[PDB]
């Protein structure tokens, strides 16, 4: 299972890790992604996962688009997980480098409720360009569920957790 988490709260675990690589040792029932609305899988945490997957979930995703239109910001869809994880959770938090609403990243955290138990990176954090320390706060405020938050960055990682309330 996971190993070598930190534990933030009750249902919150962190470490400073690659998700993909983590996913690939784990192989978790959830894999999150951080998404856009057009399930456009280019850079950061995206395009680490679909590189991973052979482009595989590039192209499930094009054919979910072209079926369902775009997804809302804040809002996700499951789709498979490939060579990564049983399922993939595709979440849209805001991007801040694109104008969109910061409010929305606590409706974007709401997605992980519907799942027991997740892998998942800190969303809107990196190139969406919120603050990290926000989106944990965030995180810890929304999610209920058991979530393991692999952050990529070390000294990321260790801002966050030494500044941790
Ligand atoms: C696996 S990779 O694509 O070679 C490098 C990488 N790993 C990441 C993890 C989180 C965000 C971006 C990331 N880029």
């Amino acid at each position: 299972s996971f190993s070598g988490y930190l534990k933030l709260t009750d249902n919150v675990y962190i470490k400073n890790a690659d998700i993909v690589e983590e996913a690939k040792k784990v192989k978790p029932t959830v894999v999150v992604n951080a998404a856009n609305v057009y399930l456009k899988h280019g850079g950061g945490v995206a395009g680490a996962l679909n590189k991973a997957t052979n482009n595989a979930m590039q192209v499930e995703s094009d054919d979910y688009i072209a079926t369902n239109g775009p997804l809302k910001v804040g809002g996700s869809c499951v789709l498979s997980g490939h060579n990564l994880a049983k399922h993939c959770l595709h979440v849209v938090g805001p991007n801040v480098n694109k104008g969109e609403d910061i409010q929305l990243l606590k409706s974007a955290y709401e997605n992980f409720n519907q799942h027991e138990v997740l892998l998942a990176p800190l969303l809107s954090a990196g190139i969406f360009g919120a603050d990290p320390i926000h989106s944990l706060r965030v995180c810890v405020d929304t999610v209920r569920t058991n979530v393991y938050l692999a952050v990529f960055d070390k000294n990321l990682y260790d801002k966050l957790v030494s500044s941790f309330l």
